[PDB]
Parts: structure tokens; C-alpha cells; sequence
């Protein structure tokens, strides 16, 4: 006649089960309401079968999966290690979109920083070319030999950047060699009457007109100046031309790769 | 006499008892229920007897060793081992897991994005070829020689990525040389009449006929023109074949490496 | 006479202390039990003394163990450092062998998906071969040598995978270098019809006949093909030694390393 | 009549209801403020709508997230479910953001400790140039040739930092090459005269004339020179003139690549 | 007289005390227990006493350490920090010893597995040599020069293993050069008699005799043949010269490096 | 008329609720005493107003943070998910830190242990120097053209170190080339003689003068010398210097690279 | 008047107050014990005050920080959050110092397993040398040059180690070449008296003396001995020099370069 006695304690565990009942049937029909509501929410942006809604559907899951562990728990059965599995699980989870995560933080501190414009030209580790648009996970840029280029934002900003256009003017350099016979002061003045002649050049900015270094087959002259970003490419080949043809007329010869024999007959 | 005086207590580890009992054959019911029902689920798609009934199992050992946990602790006796080697356990396959489920999402992040559509000429890090369909964990590409490669997901994401379909038009480059002895203005005038004479390329795009740069052992001229990216290669080889002609008709010589010698005998 | 007053605190003393000897006892007996049971399940698969018992009597230690922590607790000793010690060493456990778990969910992987079928030639990082079986940790190929290599799953998946074999055609290429001298229409001419009198080759697919590029000593000709895999390396060397015979008897000649020397006497 | 008998049953669950339901509304007028003072306090610092808006936003989801799991714990559901998948969310973004961190961290201590003043003349891996400015995550410096470059302040730290300015004095070298039959003596004489001419140069420092090796070609002399650092490059150049001329003066010849030929007619 | 009338709470805090002291002194004979067994255990295995002894010593200190926690505990102080900067400790000494255990568990697989058995020539990367004998942190092996070579169990797995020993038979190949007068038909002839001639080739395998490739200086022959893996070594000797001979013999002429000229005075 | 007869249960509620406050207030006064007392001993050290405040400002941010969480406990509100939240900061913020805090750490061991002394001719990964001092997070070094170099210590504890300094003695090799014709013995006496004649040499320690390999176009002779550290720079020129004296003395002659024609004219 | 009703209520708060401060007292005077304590013991090792001294100051700091946790934590106030921040911190030194950890770990594993004993001879990865001894964190070695290599125990263990001294006996190699025209047979029989001449090479072990490959400019021998390690040097040289002299003897003539050149005038 325990029962009659004990009334209190079924009175307890009672409560207990119809309020893990309650428990399962209010998240059951929250689940159906936040699958809905979901779905009426996520219509607005682009939205593929395969996927999207296959994401809905891994949420209706996840929902039903926390109420179904926490109505375990209401019932009296220690939850701790199903909690421990899915810890696992979620970090297991995590660790694979960390990649991706990493590409998406860049994008934002790229966009906010703007380190390059768009329709810049500039490099991003070996690869030159002018920028198109950036986006969340990845950017755009166009090389000059008109190939289409994507990149992924992580993996440049780790990498050296390089903006030509930021900056408006630029120097230039040319090499050029010569016989040694050849005398330095007649080269020197020519070069000098090339470069002064030019108008693209600043000529406030230093120039420079000197022997660099003695060469094995020939002696190497350097040259420099400094000029617009947007005229420079033209620059280099009209000097270069013009160096040709007054070097011919001044009587200078450019060299062909030098031997020597010391020469004997067996 | 102390037994008839704690009843209650006796009531006590009872209920506790015949609880965990009855939680160790409703899981044991619940196993082979959820055993079965998984099994109905999983015919549905491509099954493997060595693998995928083996993962089936694999779930029946984990119902029941939860189960089972969840009554030790029932029965008053700490579990919090068990679950921490159980935690381990999980963590280390997660980390083991996590190279295989960064390519999953990266095919996923591809496929939603789309960088490069199906059946386009596309690099992917040194692998030129037509790709031929997307997948989960991997990707499908031709070459041209016509070998089959196969790459996974997560690779390719993180290297750049060459899309040379997606742009309509390209850019195509000459480099020529030519002796010292021969006139640079002859050499340019034919050269331009040469690509004036072609249809195929862009007029009203960039052309450039100049001298790039002074080679030892020869001038080299660089030559440079746009056209539509599906005649891009058959314009290259007419160009070339055109020029030869030309060239020889005009009395231009190519030049052969260029040595010159000081000749002593001993 | 605190003693008599207290008879209920010894009571529950008592019962504590009698069940943890019994949770020791029955952990034992457990103990010795699942022992058996363990190697009398082990030895049905292939059996290393130095190894194989040896892990037996590992799962034997850990259950001890468990059931100590476990009655420790029972009496009332904090048991959470131990629980720590204990989570710190299956956690660098797990990590240790995170290596060779990775190779084994590759080659579950692999199994599945079967990106190339056992008794194919493939490549799998720049080692070329047929390959033999596929099994848990390891692929095991056969070169064409015949030298056998091992390669891990892990390692494969990961880098990028050739098929030669799915694919039933193939593109071939060969480089034909000749004398600038030589007169391009007769050239052209001569391997059109080599190539035409061929019947190994697909006519239907392209057929490519062009001067590729200029080279120094040399001009280069560049030949394409299609067709079955089979016959592919028997098409090319009889296709090059027909153009070996063909151009001595049309009177073309194959190049030398050509040098060009300006020649003084001092 | 249960009811009348528990009414204490039914006040401690009605306090602890009313309890969470203003738990609920405290924490959502309390996540209005704290969203509307956040604004307040951001609009300080340039705000971007995309971006900056956007992170207010998230605030706001975080703390009603916090209040509701709070709530849910009120009501009496276990929370630690929902407690771990939201811990194992936030180790996931710390570690995609820990790259970002890593820089910010790097720039404070190079902040602190100044390696490089700005406006200094230093390589940072192979980049040389002059500073510019530096930032919290990354480093601004231009090039010699006029370029722009932007390095990210982790990647710098790790690496070797050369500071050619800090430095007042530098060291020059120079190698020359001439003939077997030229004397050693009246070479060494003639560098000997020639630095000593010089007066940017530092007589107290050392200076080295000798004979470093024979190369196969020529035999090398290696001179050692020490020079303020502004003044170093003009007097590199001005000495290797005074060299070519007091050489071709003195009678020394400068060597070109040596051959040697046994000659045989078959 | 509050002390008279909360006689319970002081036997409560009492029990308590003395229980802690009790657990005290237990624990510290337990430990003098176990340091004792440990060594007399500890001894039967090589025992160095500047590390063995050292680590007996660890020993002792870890079990008076989790007594003491436990007592503090009993005490009734908060215990949390002291477990959690243990845990902290515990997760790094893991992870250093990561590396080690790694090596441990691949020698553990490979023993089991045995990829290549004792005695046999193998290459583990770059590495030739016969393997003496296994071990379970490291491989040991011998080089053909007789040098030893200890290299890691977890360095090999990782990377390729080949087993020349496992297949019985091998593939031989070489390269000739002749001159391009030199007829095709005649040489071909002269290398089927000879390889013909030989007895330790096996012929019902593939014997191949072409023409690969058209070298700039010369053509090149290429030869295979497959022998038994004792005798591959002395099949590759005695064949060429044998080639030798029988090139002299019939007349070819083996080809120097070809040099052409276009010779001009200047 | 429940609130007269609960009396008791709003005493509970109100002590909590007042000491609750009450543990609000008194941390607010302690984060102001603890604030300015961080600042008063932080003064002591360099301290930069853009940094070092803000570090200031961040501890007040995390003691008023540390006991408000603490408040929202007494409340009755579970903090757990805000402790979660504030774990998986921690963590990544540790991590980020983990790179500068191992440069802390090597330092430290280097500190201590001093493989190098200060003032000490070292290399530390290809960068020959001598140490100028050490520091906590960075060492500094100048290169012998007087460049100055910092290197964290973290990367140079990796990799090897070598101390030229430690070590008093050290060798010198010399090699040679001469032509085949030129006698073996005569050119051993010579070079014995040579050696013999130096002081600086140490006769006790070995001297080698053989022929240690035979290059194509000559001879290769090997010496090698033991002498002090500090003389070996100047010992090196001096015997070369000698040594060609000597030769051409003697009538060896130095061998220019060889070239050997087989002549035909077609 | 609820005071004198609740006398117990404060009688239970006074208690743990007093026992707080009890605790903080008892702490402190611990805290001076243990610091005086630890000093007392670290005196008997090298001391440095700049790090020694600064880390027993760190000893007492962790204890009273632990203490005083435990008081916050008794006066009933929630330290979870402080435990959470703690624990972090602990877990990111613990990776900082994972590093130091690892070598220390490998030198306990080399010092006990020995591969190469002190005063071997013996390459590390590319640094051959002779052992002087091992250390803790690191190996200290001497090259041949005099030079003085520091190592880290951590890199070497993970590479190939290599022990010449290991074994007693050792093989040795040589390449030689030889005119085409120069007779087989006769150069086999000349070399095969030179090393039959020699005493100290092994006769029982394999000699080999055979035509390993042709080379294009001449072909090429190969020669192989067996002999101890100690001599096998010397050996070398002997062998070399005796080949050199015994060639010009017989009339064989070493190849110089060879080049055949097609030789028209235009």
C-alpha cells in the first residue's frame, strides 16, 4: 500500500513525463514554424534546389535534434556524452570552414582598407594586371593579355602587394653594352645629348648617365630616368630606337659575344 | 530491525534499479529499431556490402554504447571517464575527417559561386583543359592531349583560377629577330603591311610594331594584336608563315647564333 | 554517545563503502570477462603475438582503470585531476594517430568513388603504372620498369590523378626541326602525305600541319594526331621512322647546332 | 483536490515563469539600448554602411541570443546542447580570424620597439626601399624604382630585417679580372695610387688589394674600400672609371673568355 | 552558547577534517607503495639512471600531487583553477610528444602490415640500400657504398616506398647515338642479333628495337629487354660491350658532338 | 494573503538581490583602485601613449567585465553560454599570440644557455656576422660589409648555429689546376716546398698535398693547412700570391679551358 | 526583528566570511613559505638573476593568484569566468612553448637509444663531422674544416641520420675516362693490375672493373673496392696517382672535350 503513501513522489515524476511530452510536442511544432519561416525569409536572395534548400532542411534537423536531447534530459537520463558527440562533431565542422571563413575575413578588411581600387593596375604575387571588381570570397582581375584571373582574397593579402597606380610617376632603366676600344667620354655625351633631347622626361628629377659595371665580352652603361606611369611604356622603345640609330651614325659598334683562341696544331 | 525502518530508502534504490533496467531494454528495443529503419532509408541510394551495410553497424555499436553509458550513470556510478575517453575518441576522428570535409565545402562554395561553368577552357593551376562536370568531392577536367584529370575541390580553390572562355577576346604576341646590318624602318613598314593585310584581327583595338629590346646576337621586335579568342591560334600560324615569306622576299636575313673570335696562333 | 545518536550517518557510510568494494569487485570480475571475450572475438582475423595480445591486455589495463576512477569517486574523492591526466592523454593519443586515420578515410574514400579501376594505367604524382589492388592504408601499383611501389592513400588523393586508360582516344605530337634554306610548300607537302597513308590515325579528328615557331639554328615543325590509346606508341615510331626515310629521299636535310663566326687575325 | 493542498508547488513554477518572461523583455529592451548606444558610440570612426552597419546588427543578434539561451535555462530546459554548438561556432571564427590577429599583434611590437624608423632605407625580404608610414595591419614602403608596396606586418616580423640606414659607414668591393702574363706587381701599384687618390674614402679604416683566386679564364684582384653610406654609390662609379683608363694607359690588357684548341684535319 | 547547541555542525566539520588528514597520509603511503613497485617492476628492462630513476621520481610527484588536489578539495577550497592549469600543462606536454608517438604508431603498422620484409632492397625516398632490421621508433638500413642509414618510422609511411626484391623480374632499357649517314635498316639488324645472342633475356616477354627520338647532334636507339633481377646488373655490362665491339665491327661510327659554321673574314 | 506566510522567500530573494548590487558596486570602486594602481607601477618602464594606456583601459574593460558575469550569476541567471563566448576569445587570441610568445620562449632558453657570446663571428643560417648584443624578442648582428641584421630569436634557435669563434684552430684547402703534360712530382716538390717555408702553418697538425681528382680539361691538386683563426684570411693570399710566382718560375704552366676539333670541310 | 530569528542564517554567513579570511591569511603566509622555500632549493643550480630570480617572483605570483581565486570563490561569488580566462592563457603558453618542448623530448629519446655515440663520425642532414657531445636541447659537433655546428636535438630526429663510423668497412668508386680508339681489353688488363697491386683493399670482398656507360665525348670506366674507413682515404689518392702514371706509360691518352664540326665558307 505504498501507492496510496507515495502519492507525492508519482505526483512528481508525473509532472516530469507530461512536461517532457509537452517538451517534445511545442519544439516539434516550433520546428515546423521556423522551417516555414526560414524558407519565407531565404527566398529573397539567389537560391539553388541542390543546396539551399537542402540547408532548410539541415536546420529542421538541428532544431529537432536540441529539443529531442533536452527532452532526454527532462525525462532523467544523462545527456552529457550525446552532448560530448556533438561537441566533437561541431568542431570537427569548424575546422573544415575555418579555409574558407579565413578567405571571407580578408575580403571584409580588404574592402573597408581599400589597400587597391578597382580598375587599378597592380600585381598580386606574379600576376600583373588590372583589378575588375572585388567580392566576399574571392577577387577579379584582368592580365594584360586579356586572360581572366580569380583569386582567392585569404591568399593575397598574406602576399606582397604591389599598386603601379597609386603612384603617379615612375623611373625607368636601361642597359645597353659596348666595345671596349670604344671611348667612354664619346658615349657619355652622346647618351647625354639623347636623354636631354627627349620632353617626356623630368629633368628636375635626378639622371643618371654612367658606366655600371665592366662586362666580360663588353662594358655595360646604365641609364635612368623617371617619367609619367601613363607615357613610360612609350618612352622605353622611342629612346631605345633612337639610341640605335645614333650609335650607328656616331660610329660606336655594339658587340657580339667575345673569344679568344690561343692556337696550336697537333 | 533497521530494513523495516528504511523502507523508504530501500524504495529508493529500487525504483532507481528497475529504471535502469527498463532504460537498458528500451534501448535495446530502440537499437534495433533504429538498425532496421536506417537500413530501410539507405537502399535508396549506390550501397556497397564492405562499406556501407559496415556503417550501418557502426551505428547500432553507437546507439547502444550511449544507452549503455547513459545507464551506468543511472545506476550511480561516475561516468565522467568514460565520457571524457569517448570525447577524445571523437575529436581525433574529427580532426582525421576535417581534409575530406574542406574539399566537400569547397565544391560547394564553387558550385553555388560557379567560377568557371562546365564544358570551358580553364587552368587550375598548370592543367589546361575543358572541364567536363562538377561533382561533390571532386572535379573532372580534359586535356587537350586527351588525357582524363582528376582534382579535388579543396585543392583548386585555394590556387588561382585561369578562365580564358569567359573573356571574348584576347591577345596574341610575336617576337622576331632580325641582324644588326638590316634597316629598321624596311623591317617595320613590311611588318605593318603584313598585319594591315590580315581580317581576323582588331583594328580598332591596340597594334604595336616596335623594337622591344637589343639582343647580343640579334635585334628582337615584338609584335602585338587582338583578335577573337576561337581564332586566335589558327592567326597565329598564317601570321608566322606569312612573315618567313616576306622576309626572304625583302632581302632580310634571320640570324644564326653570333660569334666572333681574336685569332692567335702560338 | 555520539556514536548511538549517529547510527543513520553510519549507516550511510557504510552502504557507501560496501558498494564501492563491490563496484571493485564486480569491475574485476568484468574485467577478466571481457578479457576472454575479447581475444576469444580477436583471434578469428590474422594474429601478431608482440602485438596483437598486447593490445588485448591494453583494453584489460583501461578497464581497470575506468572502474577505479569510478569506485574512487564512489568513496568520495575528487576525481576530477585524474579525469584531466587522463583526457590530456587521449587527446595527444588521438592527435598521434590522426596521420594514419587520415590515409584510412582516404582509402574508404577512393573505395567508394573508384576514380581509376584496379588494372588501369595511371599516374599519381608523377609515377606512372598499372595499377594492382587497392587496400585499407596503402596502393600498391606496378611500373612499367616492373619495379612495384607502395604509395599511401592519404598522399594520393590529395595530389592531383591521370587516367590514361578511361579515356579511348588520344591526341599524339612530334617536333620536326629542317633547314631554313628549305623550301616551306615541299615540307608541308611531304608529311601531308605520310600522315594521309597512315590508317592507324583518325581522319575524322583534326589533322595539324604548320610551322610552329622559329628557333635559332632551326625552324620547327609541329604534327598532331588522333587516335586509340592501344596503338598510340607503335603509331609514333613508325610514323618517325617514315619521316626519317621521306625527307633523305626528297632531298631535305636535317640540321646541326649552326654557329656563325666573324673571323680577324691580330 | 491536489491543487489546493500544493499551491507552493504552483507558486515556486509561477515565479520562476514570471521570472523569465521579464528576464525576456528586460533583455530586449536592454539589446535595444545597447544596440542604439553602440551607433551612438560608433559613428566616431569612418563607418561603412556595407560593413559597419552590419556588425551593429550582429551585436544586436548576440546579446537577445544570450538573454534567450539565459531564458531558456529559467524555464528549466537544458541548455548545454545549444551552450557547446555555440562554443564550437566560436572557436571556428577565432581560428579563421587568428590570421588577421597574428598581424595586428606583430605591428604592435614592431610599433613599440621601432626595428626601422620610418623613412629609412631597408629590405624586408628581398624588397628594398624606403619606408613610408606604418599601420596597425600592415607596412607601407616605397621602391627605388617608384613602385608602391604594401607587406603585411606578420609576414615581415618573421623574416630577417636589414637596416642599411641605421648603419653609418658602409663597405665596397670590387673584383677585376686581367691576363696570366700581366705582372702582379705593377697592378697592385696601380689600384694601390688609384684608391689612395681618392678622398671619400677613409684611410683609417682598412683597405685590401690582393690577389683573391685564379679563375680558369683570368685571374681576379679584389679590392676592399669603406665610405660614408650617401656618398658610397657615386664613389663605386667614379673608381671603376679611373680603373678602365688607368689600365688601357698603364699597358694592361683586360681579358676576354679564353679558349684553348688542340687541331687536328681528318 | 551557540557552540552546545550546534554540536551537529561541528561533528560535520570534524568527520570532514580528520577524512582529509586521513587521505593525507593514505595517500602519501600509497605513494611510497607505488614508488617502490614501480621501480621493482621497472627494473627488468635496460634502466639508465640518469633518465629511468628520473622518471620513477616523476611518478611519485604526479600521485602525492592528485592526493593533495583531492584533500584541498575535501577541505572544501575550490579546486577548479589548480585542475584547469594541470589540464593546460597535460595538453602541452601531449603535444610535444605528438611527434615521437607519431613515429611510434606508423613503426606499429608497418611491422604489422610489412610492406617491405627484412633483408630486401628498397628505396625510401631517395635512400637505396637493404634493410638490416625494424625497430619501434626507428628503421635501419644499410647503403650500397656500406654506410648505415637510421631513418624514422613516421618519415617513410608518409612518403612512396619501392621494393625492388617483391617483383622477380625487371625491364632493362638503353640509349645509343649513331650517326645520322648511318643506315636504319643495317643497325637495326646488327642489335637483334645481338640481344638474339644473349641467354639470360628472357624472349617470350617484349624485346624492343626503334628509333625513339632525332637528337640535334645525333639519333638516338632505344633498346628494352626484360632479365631476372640477380642477373639485370651483369645483362647491362656485358650487352654494351658488346655493342661496342660490334659497332666497330660493322662500321658505324659513334658520334661526337656536331658542330656547323657559317664562316665569314671580316 | 501568500506574502505575509512567504516572508522567508522574500528574504532570500532580497539578501541575493542586495548583495548582488552590493558585488556590482564594490568591483566598481576595486576596477577604479585597481585602474589607477596599474597605471602608478606602469609608469616605471617606457610607456607610449598610443599602446600602453590603451592596455591600461583594456584591464579596467576586463575587471568590470569579470564582475558583471559574476553579478549575473548571483542574480540567477545562467552565465554559462557568456562564459563560453568569453573561452572561445581567449583561445583565439592565445593563439595569435603564440608566434611572438615562442620568440619570448627561444629567447629566453638562448639567453641562458649561450651557445654564442656577444662580440662572437657567427653564422645563424647564411648570414656570417658578428653579434653585437641579444635581446628578448629579436637579435642583433652586423655583417662584415657593415649591414646592419635583426633576426628574431625564434627562427634561429630552428636552425643550425655556427660559433668560427669558439673554436681557436681552423683549416684552409686550397685547389689547383695544371696541365696533364706537366710532371707530378715536380709540382709536389714545389708545393712542399712552399708550405714548408710559411710560419704561420702549424707543422704539427697534418698537410696534404695530393692529386685528388682528375678534371677534363686538367688536373686538380688539393692542399690543405691548419693555422689560427685570426691569421687564416691573411695566410690564404699570402700563398697564393706565392704560389703563382713559384709556377711560373718554375715553368708549370696554368691550363686555359681545352677544346679538342675533329676538322672536315665540305 | 528577523535578526534574532535568523540568528543560524548569520551564523552561517559569519562562518564562511571568517573562514574566507582565514583562508586569504593562511594563503599568504604559505606564499612567503613557499617562495623562501624555492630559492632555499634553486640556489644549487647556475642561477641568473635577470631570469632565475624573475621566475621564482612568478612562482608567487601563481600561488597567490590561485589562493585568491579560492577566496572568491568561497565568499560565494561565481569564478568560472576567471577559471575560463586562466585556462586560456595556460593553454596558449603551453603551444608557445610546445616547441622547446619537442627538442627536449628528442634529446631524452637520442640520449637513451644512442643511434651515433660521442667521437663518431657522422652527417646530420648535411653538416658531416665528428660528435663532441650531446646536451639536452640541443647536439654540439665539429666539422672537418674547424669549424663548431650547434644543433637542435628536435631537426635531426626527424631527418636521416647517417653513421660512417657505425660500420667498420666501407666501398669506394671510381670513374675514368678514355679515348673511343683506345683498345678495351688492354685498359681492363692495366687496371686490373693496378688494384691487384694494392694491399690494402679486400680480395675476398667484389672488385669490379667494367665499361659502366658510354659517354659522348669518350666512354667511361668504373671502378670499385672494398677497404677499412680508416685507410679508405688514403687508398684514393694512392690509386689515383698510380692510374695517372700507369696510363701515360702505357699509351693510352686521357679525352679532352671533343667537338666535330661541318665546316663551308660563304
Amino acid at each position: 500500500s505504498w501507492l496510496v503513501a507515495n502519492q507525492a513522489l508519482l505526483l512528481s515524476y508525473a509532472v516530469n513525463i507530461v512536461a517532457a511530452l509537452a517538451i517534445i510536442i511545442v519544439g516539434l511544432i516550433i520546428a515546423r514554424m521556423i522551417s516555414n519561416a526560414v524558407n519565407r525569409l531565404m527566398i529573397s536572395r539567389k537560391i539553388d534546389a541542390t543546396v539551399a534548400d537542402f540547408l532548410s532542411a539541415l536546420v529542421r534537423y538541428g532544431i529537432i535534434a536540441f529539443t529531442l536531447i533536452a527532452a532526454l534530459g527532462r525525462v532523467g537520463v544523462q545527456t552529457a556524452s550525446v552532448i560530448a558527440v556533438l561537441g566533437a562533431a561541431g568542431l570537427a565542422v569548424g575546422l573544415a570552414l575555418q579555409g574558407s571563413l579565413s578567405n571571407l575575413a580578408a575580403g571584409v578588411l580588404l574592402v573597408m582598407f581599400r589597400p587597391f581600387r578597382a580598375g587599378e593596375y597592380v600585381d598580386l604575387g606574379g600576376v600583373a594586371g588590372t583589378v575588375l571588381s572585388v567580392q566576399i570570397f574571392s577577387t577579379t582581375m584582368r592580365t594584360a593579355d586579356g586572360k581572366i584571373i580569380v583569386i582567392p582574397n585569404g591568399k593575397i593579402i598574406a602576399g606582397n602587394i604591389i599598386n603601379f597606380s597609386r603612384e603617379p610617376v615612375r623611373r625607368n632603366e636601361f642597359i645597353i653594352g659596348v666595345a671596349y676600344d670604344s671611348d667612354i667620354d664619346q658615349v657619355k655625351q652622346i647618351l647625354t645629348n639623347i636623354i636631354q633631347s627627349e620632353d617626356r622626361i623630368l629633368k628636375d628629377r635626378e639622371m643618371t648617365v654612367r658606366l655600371n659595371e665592366l662586362g666580360a665580352s663588353s662594358i655595360n652603361f646604365v641609364v635612368r630616368v623617371w617619367s609619367n606611369s601613363g607615357d613610360l611604356q612609350n618612352v622605353y622603345w622611342d629612346v631605345l630606337e633612337r639610341i640605335k640609330r645614333e650609335f650607328d651614325a656616331a660610329g660606336i659598334s655594339f658587340p657580339y659575344p667575345q673569344m679568344d683562341v690561343n692556337f696550336k696544331r697537333v
